């Protein structure tokens, strides 16, 4: 309907599919009413709204958090103790295109640089000390 905010769309009530995940567990929210229609960043939502899309990406937020670990925690870890891909892969075990698929959660088959990094965000010296 308008947006003199930024003025890129037009913030207008219209329930649409809100994909919440693009790499593994999309779980579209199908039933995201607010205020979109051509931009998707001058958004809003009313309590009744915000409580569905919450409740839905909470569900399945919580219901895939169940697995092993995050695609944030990984990377995380890489990046806190600045151990980079050549490091990380001499010692974890990331590969190639770790960071990469790592990040979408397709190369943390549960390996054991998982068991590795989350006692390295903690221990910044346990990768000389396990290498």
């Amino acid at each position: 309907m308008k947006c003199p905010v930024c003025h890129q769309g037009e913030m207008v009530s219209g329930i649409k599919d809100i994909p919440y995940t693009f790499r593994g567990r999309k779980t579209v929210l199908k039933g995201i009413h607010g205020l979109y229609c051509v931009h998707c960043e001058e958004s809003i939502m009313n309590k009744e709204e915000s409580d569905a899309f919450m409740a839905q990406v909470k569900a399945f937020r919580a219901s895939v958090n169940a697995e092993t670990v995050a695609p944030e925690f990984i990377v995380k870890v890489r990046k806190k103790l600045s151990l980079t891909q050549k490091e990380a892969s001499e010692i974890f075990g990331g590969g190639v295109n770790a960071f990469s698929r790592y990040e979408k959660g397709n190369a943390q088959p549960h390996p054991s640089t998982i068991k590795l990094l989350r006692v390295l965000d903690k221990h910044p010296e346990l990768l000389n000390e396990i290498r």
